[PDB]
């Protein structure tokens, strides 16, 4: 398999295409600034610390 | 001028047979275990993931 | 409708010198302290990583 990172502005525009995304791809949604990984039969949210202006 | 990416393998043993050739800074996905790692110098950092969402 | 990716730097100082050219939604790896961030608008969200191990743990 192959992989990469796909991006969407809104949770809506994304969930309209999450079906299209192959397993092992990462998914970013700007609305909530969240990151997911596509797995078999679902998706798993990556745990992120809160936004900061500095790389902490 | 450094770009990496995400690489995926179906099983952990398939990944281990090829990971010597993965540079530091790449992400590694192992599908069978649904595990995601950052490849670092001679090692791995596991990414913390939440439970599967349908 | 966009695509991103993963960019890497050896040091945090070199990364910050370039981060204005990194769009929101890209991932940033820094070899200094082996950190991984999601680039967000004018900032960062640090990925939660477990401590490095020699074997995928």
């Amino acid at each position: 398999c192959s992989s990469g990172v796909r991006c969407w502005a809104t949770r809506q525009a994304m969930l309209g295409q999450v079906h299209e995304v192959p397993e092992g791809w990462l998914i970013f949604v700007a609305e909530q600034e969240e990151l997911y990984v596509r797995v078999q039969n679902g998706f798993r949210k990556v745990q992120l610390e809160a936004r900061t202006p500095l790389p902490r």
